[PDB]
């Protein structure tokens, strides 16, 4: 006897299932030694499929491909508030398992309402390749006899007899439940009437009995509630896990069931021979181009007409001539294209040169050609050229790819590669066949627009995004099992702590070493188990940002599809698993450097008439480099970290391959090397190779550019290429079997590399010691291509910082201007930084952020209530009638009709209207204002020229002024931040007790003791308020009211508060603000002049120190009020404050 499962979920019915995939296999395995089978039935997806496949395929268990689908009452069109059914469904042979990819694709385009469900319509589309089985007891066929429809249920039967005939079977299974009882008493009778065959499975969630609680609780977190709620999510009992053969004959008895439903179960697997295209299969689907030209001919002449515009003073119309008589401008490419493999090498044989050029040049496309990636190459350069004329940004490029000179030559890399030390031989290793990925980066405004020209351009249904599947961490796993125990979440934090942090993510909860924190409570116990029975599972799918898929066939074809909730066309199959089945695979990344070079140049543009073109800036311009030399990388790509700044202001660098180097060397482990370079390049130690001197006649050229180190992996390459005799190809292999560190496959490279070695020079005493420094430094040496790629854009960003530093804030204001939080900062770091920043003004604002002369000014379209239509609007008639003269000659050229009066309203509460005199002044004004234009063209329409139909707008009506805070209150009203101050800047009492600002609030703290609590100053803005200084924001637990904050830090939460007038009403003390400018002979000056008045006051004192400012309370002294007065009778500034103390 045995038996084997149809019908299991698996970790990837996300929502339900709890059984991981490998835990499960084996299981699988070990229960059922002989011809061991499972089928993947996941809720409503293909998720699994690949990835499982291949998992069982090489443990040894053979796998069968399934889906239990949600099918709709009626059509998957309906959206009614019949339901949505099950039905377990097997793909027998490949066609089944397209017609379930398009099912499960289907399924989620077609009809989806709350789960993904398919008609029966489209299944009888598709029922090809399949067998079907009557269903959980929420499928059709048992819940209508449920229901005492019987009638129904039979004719449903009927109907689904009429979709996959003697493919569809009964399907039996049992837990203690009455209702099993039922269903199958009468499932019985159909299987015996029709005359059709019985299954059996059992739904197994879970992979052991022990996983019931385990799962019970994956349910809480998917409720998200306690464990003792109730209501919460739960199953009817504990018995869905992978039973034996025995367990089973256990829930289904000899003398009621018979042999039937079990000799059933083994014999359908068996019949269910399905095979996925991988590994010793996977064939290339790449996709074809559209072109009496080769596919390869034309990236060939593209390449030709490409160096030409690359080169100019070295690649030329003449030369090419040459080359041809050694055998227009487009017709000279049109026929170098046409020379063969066999007609080239009749050449070479009779600093880069222009020959130098041509042959890297002809050896890549030789290459490429032979490789069967011509096309790849056009696909991708076309689409990316297209990106260049139609206002997408396009990024020098990334990773390997950026080596390859017909990359560049082409468009697609946009780095001269051979200025720098970029490798071919990286990014294509001849010697080996491998799907070479070009990722490329993109403006991320204009990001998607390149994927919806891939999407037209190739086929809707060619073309889609990867998915993308998290997975449940050790550390949050812990979290949240903790949650549904009841515990208070501190010591769940607590608990959260011990676990490591070896890179990056947390360590697997499986070898976590102060566990004694088990045996104290046995409701930890299971927490700690709980949390890693539960550690592999998985959350929901993202879209990637990068992950795009170009198929050659039908998608639907092959690889199942959703959509997502702003309707992006995804792949069920994750990054690995689609490039496991071989299909063309791409990033297009986001970037927002990009898109701030883009508002950059505009801005620039504008501001004075200057084209910014990046790709045509020399990269010797002193005024960048002295910039980052003196550390003001604030704003620029890359090196903006808080460490990393440092760094650049010591290493001073001179040209990008300092940026280049700086950027590769700068992360934990290589670092080191840092300093060394830094003293290597001020120029005060030796650069030396006596270590291997018989090598330096090679080294010193790959090293010097690099001060000494062997930092791009390049370097490396290169170093083997040549002291090895190995062909560079040969050497990525070393660079790249030494990261594999395949303990004593190394010896093999060791001994060739030697052997060669001698033949060119070194006699291995230096070579052993040499190659012992190539297995040193690759483990940690970078990639240039990528590396150099990057850099340029950081020296992009510089330069325009250091050339056009107003615009370029400016520039970033814009870029950000949809941050409350960032524009605020912005606005600070170039308010103090000489640049004023301007409200908006009818008059000199344009739409956006804008430049005038020197200063940032505001658009109008940054206004709060005017429409985006009336910001135009304003303009344009502020373009044909010249500027505005009056508030009058605004309403009579702008109607209520275009701005309303809510619109007006903010148009000045935002200062734009400034332009016209006292603000409060024109806010009430604009009512009796606007019942006199509108009265003006009633004269206008009534005849009447514009003496009688003008008693032009007599003066504005009149109010007291607008105090500050009733005046910001509105600014911000207005303009989501506040321009031109701040409410707390007004009574400066709670300054003058506050320990900090929020800006300082992170570095005053983080050096203190251990989770300390301190006073906060600011204004309120929430109904988890949020507290702001003229100096940051901060999350913390009504509006416009000031408030002082006494509260524990880490995110801060509050303890304490105090209003106002309780902070200006609790006793008053003296603080003397000094400077760092006094002597050994003031502090006895002040020292005495306060011992002279004592009293019951504590005295403070504010120092402000070179680098930092701190409060010293005086000591015993205490000072008795009059001292104020004959104190600011020295050169020492005082105030009256509020006293520390109390609070
Ligand atoms: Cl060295
Ligand atoms: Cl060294
Ligand atoms: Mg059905
Ligand atoms: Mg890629
Ligand atoms: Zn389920
Ligand atoms: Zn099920």
């Amino acid at each position: 006897l045995k038996f084997a499962h149809l019908h299991q979920h698996t970790q990837f019915s996300l929502l339900d299932g709890a059984a991981k995939l490998q835990d499960l296999l084996k299981w699988v395995k070990e229960t059922t030694p002989e011809d061991p089978a499972l089928a993947m039935t996941d809720h409503g997806n293909l998720f699994g499929a690949v990835e499982f496949y291949k998992k069982a395929t090489a443990m040894g268990v053979k796998p069968i491909i399934g889906y239990e689908a949600y099918v709709a009452a009626e059509s998957r069109f309906d959206r009614k508030r019949g339901g949505y059914f099950h039905l377990t469904l097997l793909a027998k042979d490949f066609t089944g398992y397209q017609n379930l990819v398009r099912l499960a694709s289907r399924a989620y385009l077609e009809g989806f309402y709350e789960k993904p469900r398919i008609d029966r319509e489209i299944l009888r589309e598709h029922a090809q390749g399949l067998i079907a089985l009557s269903g959980c007891l929420g499928a059709e066929i048992p819940q209508f006899i449920l229901q005492d429809r019987l009638d129904l249920a039979e004719a449903r039967l009927n109907e689904d007899l009429s979709i996959f005939g003697d493919r569809f079977f009964i399907e039996i299974q049992n837990h203690g439940l009455p209702e099993q009882k039922k269903v199958n008493q009468v499932l019985k009778e159909f299987a015996r009437k029709y005359g059709l065959g019985m299954v059996a499975t059992n739904d197994g969630h879970y992979v052991r009995k022990e996983d019931a609680r385990a799962h019970e609780v994956l349910l809480a977190i998917q409720s998200k509630t306690t464990l003792d709620d109730p209501e919460r999510w739960r199953f009817p009992c504990d018995e869905f896990y992978v039973k034996t053969p025995e367990e089973m004959r256990a829930m289904l008895p000899e003398a009621e069931w018979g042999d039937e439903p079990f000799d059933n179960t083994v014999e359908i697997a068996r019949m269910c021979d399905v095979d996925l295209p991988i590994g010793d299969k996977m064939v290339y689907r790449i996709p074809r181009f559209p072109l009496g030209r080769t596919e390869a001919q034309y990236l060939r002449e593209l390449t030709f007409l490409g160096l030409l515009r690359r080169y100019p003073d070295r690649i030329t119309e003449a030369f090419y001539r040459e080359v041809l008589r050694l055998l227009d401008e487009r017709a000279l490419a049109e026929a170098l294209a046409r020379v063969e493999e066999k007609a080239w090498e009749e050449l070479r044989k009779r600093e880069w040169t222009a020959e130098a050029i041509l042959h890297r040049a002809l050896y890549e496309l030789s290459v490429i050609e032979r490789m069967g990636f011509p096309g790849y190459f056009l696909i991708v350069q076309d689409y990316i050229n297209w990106a260049r004329g139609h206002g997408v940004s396009v990024g020098p490029g990334r990773g390997s790819a950026a080596g390859s000179l017909v990359a560049y030559a082409v468009g697609i890399t946009n780095i001269d590669p051979l200025r720098f030390g970029l490798l071919f031989e990286r990014f294509l290793n001849p010697e080996r066949v491998s799907m070479p990925d070009i990722d490329t980066d993109f403006s991320d405004r204009e990001r998607d627009r390149v994927i919806q020209y891939v999407r037209e351009r190739y086929g809707e249904d060619k073309v889609a995004q990867i998915g993308t599947f998290g997975s449940l961490a050790s550390k949050a796993a812990l979290k949240d099992v903790a949650r549904v125990y009841g515990i208070p979440h501190k010591k769940a934090e607590e608990l959260a702590k011990l676990i490591p942090v070896q890179f990056g993510k947390p360590k697997p909860l499986q070898e976590a070493e102060l566990r004694a924190e088990m045996e104290k409570d046995e409701r930890i116990r299971q927490v700690i188990e709980v949390a890693m029975r539960l550690e592999g599972l998985n959350r929901h799918a993202s879209v990637h940002a990068a992950g795009v898929v170009i198929a050659a066939e039908p998608l639907t074809d092959l690889v199942p599809l959703m959509r997502d909730q702003e309707g992006r066309p995804v792949t069920q199959y994750d990054m690995g698993a689609v490039e496991a089945l071989g299909l063309l695979k791409m990033d297009f990344l986001g970037l927002r450097t990009l898109t701030f070079l883009d508002e950059a140049r505009r801005i620039v543009k504008e501001s004075k008439g200057v084209e910014l073109d990046y790709d045509r800036l020399p990269l010797d311009d002193p005024k960048t480099f002295e910039l980052l030399s003196r550390g003001e990388t604030k704003g620029v790509f890359q090196l903006e970290s808080g460490g990393m700044t440092a760094t650049v202001r010591g290493l001073k660098p001179r040209r990008l391959e300092d940026i280049i180097a700086l950027v590769s060397l700068y992360r934990p482990g290589p670092m080191e090397h840092i300093p060394t370079y830094i003293r290597r390049h001020h120029g005060q130690e030796p650069v030396s190779y006596a270590e291997f001197p018989h090598a330096e006649k090679y080294l010193r050229p790959i090293l010097d550019e690099t001060y000494g180190i062997p930092v791009y992996q390049e370097q490396i390459m290169q170093i083997a290429s040549q002291v090895a005799g190995y062909s560079l190809g040969e050497a990525d292999l070393l660079r790249r079997a030494m990261g594999k560190k395949r303990v004593e496959e190394m010896q093999k490279h060791r001994e060739r590399f030697v052997r060669g070695a001698k033949e060119r020079g070194v006699p291995e005493e230096e070579a052993n010691r040499l190659f012992d420094m190539l297995e040193a430094f690759a483990n940690y040496g970078f990639n240039k291509s990528h590396a150099a790629a990057y850099s340029l854009l950081s020296y992009q960003t510089a330069y325009v910082k250091a050339h056009y530093p107003v615009e370029f804030m400016a520039a970033l204001l814009s870029v950000e201007r949809h941050d409350s939080d960032k524009v605020a900062e912005y606005i600070r770091d170039a308010r103090a930084l000489g640049i004023p920043v301007l409200p908006p003004d009818v008059n000199r604002s344009g739409f956006d952020f804008k430049v005038v002369g020197e200063e940032i000014l505001f658009g109008l379209s940054a206004v709060k209530n005017v429409g985006e239509m009336a910001a135009r609007a304003i303009l344009e008639e502020r373009e044909r009638g010249g500027p505005f003269k009056s508030l009058g000659d605004f309403l009579k050229r702008l109607p209520e009709q275009v701005v309303n009066k809510r619109a007006l309203e903010s148009l000045v509460k935002a200062g734009a209207l400034d332009a016209f005199g006292d603000r409060a002044r024109l806010l009430a004004s604009l009512e009796p204002l606007l019942r006199w234009a509108a009265e003006t063209r009633e004269r206008g329409r009534s005849g009447l020229v514009g003496l009688f139909a003008e008693v032009e707008e007599p003066p504005l009506v009149e109010a007291s002024p607008l105090d500050e805070i009733t005046m910001l209150r509105y600014e911000k009203e207005a303009l989501g931040i506040y321009v031109s101050g701040h409410p707390v800047l007004r009574y400066p009492g709670l300054r003058e007790v506050a320990s900090c600002t929020i800006e300082e609030l992170s570095e005053f703290v983080r050096e203190l003791p251990g989770k300390p609590k301190v006073l906060l100053s600011g204004m309120v803005e929430e109904v988890r308020f949020t507290l702001s200084d003229e100096t940051g924001a901060l999350e913390v637990v009504k509006e416009d009211i000031p408030l002082l904050v006494l509260a524990e830090v880490e995110r801060v939460l509050a303890q304490a508060v105090w209003t106002l007038e309780e902070v200006l009403e609790a006793p008053k003390a003296l603080e003397v603000e000094v400077d760092h400018a006094l002597l050994d002979e003031k502090g006895a000056r002040l020292k005495s002049l306060l011992d002279e008045h004592p009293g019951s006051l504590p005295v403070y004192l504010r120092v402000l120190g070179p680098f930092g400012e701190a409060l010293f309370a005086l000591r015993e002294v205490r000072v008795g009020e009059e001292a104020l007065g004959l104190l600011e009778a020295e050169g020492y500034r005082a105030y009256l404050v509020p006293d520390r103390e109390v609070f």
